[PDB]
């Protein structure tokens, strides 16, 4: 099966400044259905195609996914090749993990964090995806 | 079940200098086998892994999953962080959307378009893939 | 059902400076339980979400999806923007692919090379996974 | 995926003298979850392992699956051999139906009916169940 | 997935007095979309609930799904208690088999075949189905 | 999936005197790749298409579903309508049961056991068989 969220936040862009963690609003999965089955896996993919950062000391964004369990069942990020990029180009980011369900898990989230003092954006669709089979 | 389709235009290559998204060609999934079925949702993901773009003010490429009934169910684009790149390095591109099948779709394709006069192009493998589950 | 393999190399990171094509340790997948079965399909994600590289000639880095029957299911890669970029920043690379499992396959993996003499790098978080289906 | 209903009324035996087929009680299966879904398709199976019919005019018992939408989808029955069997032997009886869940049903359920003033008996273990798949 | 057949001859019924097995028209199952899969197998279910043999010595019924290689999956049959039973009574008959589709089959059908110079009666419902899984 | 075992003892044929419940030899399901797995059900069917019974006091037969943790997951059986037939005639049976897998179950399997000093008779086909799903 899948289950699926996105955001489009064109009119209300999203950003963080935040060195540790933060949740990405709107990017979470309900897993609570599939909870507690052993038999059952998760394979998470969190598409961030369109993100930039702002800074001005070699800036760049990091994003993780997560569980209510407080398992980081992955991570990774962008950064650029200046220190001060005269452009924050757009920089697509995307990011695979794996879950068994066996546990009381409710809940798969994205999060993000800044670099080096950066400020990270997202202005447009983005999503959170997972196939769960047996 | 899993609908793939891939490209590998290496003797000749693609491009577009179009401010409209077009498609991208080769780039299409039937879903026929599978419309007018509202238990069942596609997974597809656009992967452009070495795609780059030409031009002279800050330039770009956008790329969407679209059917043809209209709907732009995901988009997204990388850019440049100067003015006029020396060299238009290669900027890999993932996109992930997801669509309920229950309405008369036949088609779910990949689009492209430019970035303030730019010109994308791709000149070696990228895919368009579903997964499609209950 | 899901294949998966991982690694995190923070302690003890990988590069190359290999101009053919080189195995990634750790990113192989087994689907021997599924092979000399014409009605299933594997579809196939390389995720390496923070690599980069060094070097003096425009470096960037190349990625593959092979099998042990010597079939290059999928390949891209990513470069930098400048002959000497003062950063080698975080350049986010996916790549899908899909195979039939009819033939005698069992295994699934990746591969990295450089480009022009650079050294492709991984210190972090980066896995290969499949989506088996019928 | 399976959905099951059985009884096994030892301490309070099933009986019916009714021309008019009626409802099995207990043996029901709520399909709400899975209706209107064009693509999904129910196999029915009902099981009377040990029923058994008194009378004096060639007693037996029919069978049916029906639908909360007044589709009769399967019957038959069994009778015995004899005008009036000195002992009413116990007579296994199964029976399969398909239904699409196409439409908006609810419930598929057993009813029995008599023959020639016959009545039919339950006094132990029977079940409905169905199998269903896209 | 799910395949079936069924027929309910009331206006027109069937019988046979062959020795030989000879099949029920009507109770075959096409699994050509699924042939030549060795990793599919089908479970198969024939039902016949409300059959009867006539005949003056130990009268019955014999029944067998087969596919049209020559393979014989199952048989099996009913039979009265008496030389000559006053009342051919109603005999539920059912039959599960299961086969590999590995081969190049096409067909599954039921067959019958008399006992001891038997007429078999079918005039009601009767079914034949498969589960088609991996 | 499916999971199935049959028999066919034409040359060395299986009886039982037992009064209570004894394994029917070779009718056993292994399940031991899907216990301990709560999200998973099997829908398992006995089916006997050709028994008898012989003796002098209203003779027939009773059939189990169990599992080797002390489940009887369902039972049934046939009888004659005569005290002493003259002829044992052919009662087809089938039985339906459905077991969670939720427990660390290895075995489904069939068991038999005698009526009123009866001898139960099995001399062809028989076979028993489970879905397995999610
Ligand atoms: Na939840
Ligand atoms: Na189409
Ligand atoms: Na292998
Ligand atoms: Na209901
Ligand atoms: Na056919
Ligand atoms: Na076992």
């Amino acid at each position: 099966s899948i289950v699926f969220a996105s955001i489009d936040p064109r009119s209300n862009p999203l950003q963080t400044s935040s060195q540790n963690y933060v949740d990405i609003p709107g990017l979470k999965l309900d897993v609570s259905k599939y909870s507690n089955s052993p038999c059952l896996t998760a394979l998470i993919t969190l598409n961030i195609p369109t993100p930039y950062a702002s800074g001005n000391n070699f800036p760049g964004g990091n994003f993780a996914i997560v569980t209510d369990q407080g398992e980081q069942l992955a991570y990774g990020g962008f950064t650029y090749s200046s220190k001060i990029p005269e452009n924050s180009g757009r920089m697509p980011f995307t990011l695979v993990a794996r879950y068994s369900l066996a546990s009381n898990v409710s809940t798969i989230k994205a999060q993000w964090s800044n670099i080096r003092g950066s400020t990270v954006h997202i202005d447009s669709y983005a999503s959170i995806s997972a196939v769960i089979q047996c």
